[PDB]
């Protein structure tokens, strides 16, 4: 009978693409349905353009596609509105903010899969060994304790010790990353949520130069060319004092054989003073069905199986990433896993999305000039004062003409 074809998460992510093949398996096992697993590329922006072509040629060759929380807007006349599929009461079960999220001019492009938000990671023991009793709540401890833990960890010897890990490249986890340090500095959302691009401002400015200010001193040289793994597996193998990531991070390091089980917590990101808002850029992933599949309703059998309470219960237990349903963040078996769901859960209440309801259809193009300028901070081509005057000039160009 038919081939529900599924593209989505990827394996070159920790184990995304690997889980998502095996419920997709899952499924098709459980129902009797043949399934086949198209895997992707790493970073969104390549996903997204992948994934356009198969759009542009109205493919039939992929009924479901998972689809960054960045995406309803530009990928709204792909999607089968998933609305008359599910009661009121079915939706209900999901965080609003998401299902508002996928809901573009009355349509339901997707449903909410698991969320995310950046969160420091950081070594518990090191902090320990250096009289450091809590993580940095500033920017500027972060870099006092950066300094100090390099430093004694070099003497003793391990030339691969640095302080501080992050996504430096020039792609969409450099916009996440950016979004945090300005937002956290008091600099604002970049481009606001009614139209106004604020990025350039004093305390955006200073965001980015105090990002600049790491690189080589206490994060990596080739930090400027690192996505999600790159950061991780520094951190992972040992050699970093702080990591900021997504979730997903943390069952990865606490895994039989990790170097750094049992040797880490997590907490929100620091921020430039007591009185600036915390900084968790809003991440996370839905799933779509294909306008363009030949098989809609099988598709959304698979796309309601996907988004159910166990299979996000086994995202939440194995994979450690958020779920979108709140009665998920009492289930006891999620908390005893992932403590840190109930401490955090007020972050990832209050995470800050990037411009992609403002922006729209036109967001990807929004994010890469945003990416282009931050980067050419953090090489040290410009400095931040230059750079959000430069980004403020491209965004308003790309963005004249649009209303939202
Ligand atoms: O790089 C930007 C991208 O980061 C996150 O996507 C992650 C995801 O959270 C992880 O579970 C795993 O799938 O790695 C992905 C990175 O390639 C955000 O979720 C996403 O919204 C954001 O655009
Ligand atoms: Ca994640």
């Amino acid at each position: 009978g038919p081939v529900i074809r599924v593209a989505g998460d990827s394996t070159a992510v920790g184990e995304g693409g690997r889980w998502m093949k095996e419920m997709v398996e899952a499924w098709g096992k459980k129902t009797g349905t043949r399934v086949e697993y198209i895997d992707s590329p790493a970073d969104t922006n390549d996903r997204l353009a992948l994934y356009q072509q198969y759009w542009a040629a109205r493919s039939p060759d992929v009924d479901v596609y998972m689809i960054d929380v960045i995406w309803p807007g530009i990928v709204a006349p792909h999607a089968l509105d998933l609305k008359p599929y599910l009661t009121e009461a079915e939706l209900k079960e999901f965080f609003p903010r998401i299902v508002q999220n996928n809901t573009i001019r009355g349509k339901l492009t997707s449903l909410p899969f698991f969320t995310a938000a950046g969160i420091l990671y950081y070594r518990k023991d090191l902090l320990e060994k250096y009289g450091y009793t809590s993580p940095p709540r500033t920017w500027n401890e972060l870099e006092q304790m950066a300094e100090r833990v390099m430093e004694g960890e070099r003497r003793a010897g391990n030339r691969d010790f640095w302080g501080f890990v992050f996504q430096g490249k020039p792609y969409e986890g450099l916009t996440c990353d950016a979004l945090e340090w300005i937002y956290s500095h008091g600099g604002g959302r970049i481009v606001e949520p009614d139209g106004t691009i604020s990025v350039n401002n004093g305390r955006a400015a200073l965001a980015l130069n105090r990002a600049h200010g790491w690189v080589g001193r206490i994060a990596p040289q080739g930090v400027t060319s690192y996505a999600e793994e790159e950061a991780r597996n520094v951190w992972q193998q040992g050699n970093s004092l702080f990591m900021r990531n997504w979730p997903y991070a943390y069952a990865l390091g606490q895994a039989e054989g990790s170097p750094i089980r049992g040797k880490f917590g997590v907490t929100v990101l620091p921020k430039a003073s007591a009185d600036a808002p915390n900084a968790a850029t809003l991440g996370g992933w839905q799933l779509m069905v294909s306008a363009y599949s030949r098989y809609p309703k099988e598709a959304v059998d698979l796309v309601k199986y996907l988004a159910s309470y166990e299979v996000q219960k086994d995202n939440a237990v194995r994979l450690s990433r958020l779920p979108t349903r709140p009665a998920l963040y009492t289930d006891r078996d999620v908390l005893a896993r992932n403590p840190w769901f109930r401490d955090l859960l007020p972050v990832f209440q209050n995470a800050v999305s990037r411009p992609s309801d403002v922006a729209g259809a036109r967001y990807n193009q929004v994010s890469e000039a945003i990416w282009t300028e931050v980067h050419s901070v953090l090489t040290g081509r410009k400095k931040g004062e230059q750079a959000v005057r430069d980004l403020e000039a491209r965004i308003r160009r790309i963005l004249r003409h649009h209303h939202h």
